[PDB]
RNA sequence: ACUGAAACGAUUGUUGUGCCCCUGGCGGUCGCUUUCAAUGCCU
């Protein structure tokens, strides 16, 4: 009742791991946190599919472990 | 292998050493064991 599904350009505003990013997502802008074993994004603008899970955050859809490999 | 696996800010150490509750101090001052009494009664 409070999530919805959409597609377009979105500011993620949660952290997000670039290694887990699939095709049908692309990263347009990112700000990064340099960290072992691999750096995260702390903020990113993406193009692709998402879930607006409350009226002020947008979560990337379709992420899975190591999807860039 | 959770940027992972194990992971003692630890060991030793006296709040110590010296110190007089001390000095001065009249239980003092006043006070009648007092008041009355037949060695007596007779030979």
């Amino acid at each position: 009742d409070q999530i919805k599904t959409a597609s377009g350009v979105y500011v993620c505003n949660h952290p997000l791991n670039p290694l887990d990013c699939p095709a049908n997502q692309q990263i347009l802008l990112y700000n990064r946190v340099v960290m072992p074993p691999s750096s995260l994004f702390s903020q990113s603008q993406l193009q692709g599919d998402y879930w607006q899970i409350d009226r002020n955050t947008f979560l990337p859809q379709g992420f899975h472990y190591g999807a860039t490999t």
